[PDB]
DNA sequence: TCACAAGTTAGAGACAAGCCT
DNA sequence: AGGCTTGTCTCTAACTTGTGA
């Protein structure tokens, strides 16, 4: 089903200078997840650990937090709520924390929070944000994505992006990024195709 | 059946710079939506997407709202009222939004209003209009035509015009602007026939 | 919708050795009604004079009546009642005496009757058998068929079969005979290509 | 979920003679149905008609049906019951007769008849036998298969069989046939690549 | 990772079949 | 009846994208 609007996807850094950042890897053929800079496009195999990094100039209050929320890409399809498809919404592989029809999941995490928009009927799921760690410049969040973009019935081939957005306590927007992402079967194959028909 | 009148056409800007705009797309022979600027003519299948670009030079009201509706392109058939034919009406394909006996309809819009003139008997589809994100410079909007110009016993192989209103809440108008319509299987082939010819 | 039977279409001259004939024509682009012995097929235009000869051996009682139906050639849709197309069942074209419905009519006949089977929900329609006008050898019987074999809604492109009967007062089966039918725009065009098809 | 015994699958030609024959298709990279005799396999698209024919050296008596039941060839596979993956259920394309569930459908056939096994919990379609007339030697059955071999979730690449029962009123066994089934996207190429891996 | 399985798209070309000067 | 309009089919080939020894 449809939602009723749709999510601002407008980078901005905000009062706190909020950047994300992601690891370097390369794109051998089965890579667990890869980040292509010139696309600025996450390729990751499904369910896989997808760390994102969140990046400030300056440390946001107590209580604030940081939510995931995946939208399509295409406008045609913008609309529509992102969602598991059929057959793994089923499968009952829920981590004991996310309900079964949520895209995306945190892990490792005790404090998370899956929400299901009484308005907008757009899943998200939030983490309280957490100053980085000893001398670490960043904070890590470790997401996972819980169907194949080519899942019949869910995505069914149609390219997603991940919005993150820094909240306050009640809900404000404090900043927001975003990037594409694609789930698939051989991130690294798939990574290096789209960058060479970049070109084309 | 007839109206009693005829929609205008005449494009009028307005106070808001109203315009339209249109993707670049060729002509492969199977392509489902392509734009001849040549002909200001939209080419496209039956059912399938076609984006049209709302663009202004400053954001209208909120409640503002943007209407389509198809009228006949030859004056001997302007006051026959552009409808489905009887096969397209009897199969059901609706989409659970717009009555069957429409040919335009909007898709992924849940706010959605198909109107039956109660006067004119002329149908309509209409959306609010909603600004760009400030990083987009148009608003998109997603038809579809639900029957082929070929059509028997519908348009019949008779050109329309759509016609795009952009209206304040009472239905007073703002702005118009209007382009040809073919819906047939090849609008890539047709499109390329078309411009040759209009050097014949 | 579909019927719960499938009429037969075994020829059976019977004891009154009823056969068919039809009129010697070539093949003019446009010619409105021809045979091809070679198909067995008769070709014509919508809503055009199709005499049908019948010819016998022997007399059949006073009573005897003549009825002819249409059923599609192929197996998958032997099942489907052969009817008028939506836009054409909505045309209204009926003569006073045929249902708008029906894709077989008989001109020139004001003891036709038109059946609408309770039971096998197929259309028929019938006359009183009458023996050959004084001289003549055959009794020539008008169809007029009401559909073109494209019309989409309608018989779709599929082919159709004329099923003719001879029946007794009560509609006891006396013979049966049966030809195939295009209904086309250009039967003789449509004929030709269709018998060069025969060596390919 | 399982059921606790397996269909024999043991060719019985019985009493009445009863042998299956399919159309002679060739292998067009994308024909709708083709059947293989080297492999006794049927290749076809899903929802595309899929004609059987049943042969009988003599009539089998007023009442008797023809059953088709689905099972997985692979032994450890052979106690699932086969049915639609979870997105095929849920997409709405019954056809009004057929329950959401089933794989295996007959098309145009108003008597046919859906069963859920409430022991076995096998799904089969059943039709009332219908001789041929003494025209044509046989009689012809219209399958259709509601989900490609390789679905998610439901047969997920694994191969099965299509078992043909002949049976009397009551569902006393009369005969029995099978033959293999792939439902995909390319019939003809598959068909090709199997036939010639005969050698490997 | 490679090799292969198995679904989807885009051409093109050849037709199919109505229309009307 | 020619010539053209306009929908449909085959077709092949490229490509998409998952699987597994
Ligand atoms: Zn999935
Ligand atoms: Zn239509
Ligand atoms: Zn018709
Ligand atoms: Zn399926």
């Amino acid at each position: 089903p449809l939602s009723s609007s749709v999510p601002s996807q407008k980078t901005y850094q905000g009062s706190y200078g909020f950047r994300l950042g992601f690891l370097h890897s390369g794109t051998a053929k089965s890579v667990t997840c890869t980040y292509s800079p010139a696309l600025n496009k996450m390729f990751c195999q499904l369910a896989k650990t997808c760390p994102v990094q969140l990046w400030v100039d300056s440390t946001p209050p107590p209580g604030t937090r940081v939510r995931a929320m995946a939208i399509y890409k295409q406008s045609q399809h913008m609309t529509e709520v992102v969602r598991r498809c059929p057959h793994h919404e089923r499968c009952s592989d829920s981590d004991g924390l996310a309900p079964p029809q949520h895209l995306i999941r945190v892990e490792g995490n005790l404090r998370v929070e899956y929400l299901d928009d009484r308005n907008t009927f757009r899943h998200s799921v939030v983490v309280p944000y957490e100053p980085p760690e000893v001398g670490s410049d960043c904070t890590t969040i470790h997401y996972n994505y819980m169907c194949n973009s080519s899942c019949m019935g869910g995505m069914n081939r149609r390219p997603i992006l991940t919005i993150i957005t820094l909240e306050d306590s009640s809900g404000n927007l404090l900043g927001r990024n975003s990037f594409e992402v694609r789930v698939c079967a051989c991130p690294g194959r798939d990574r290096r195709t789209e960058e060479e028909n970049l070109r084309k």
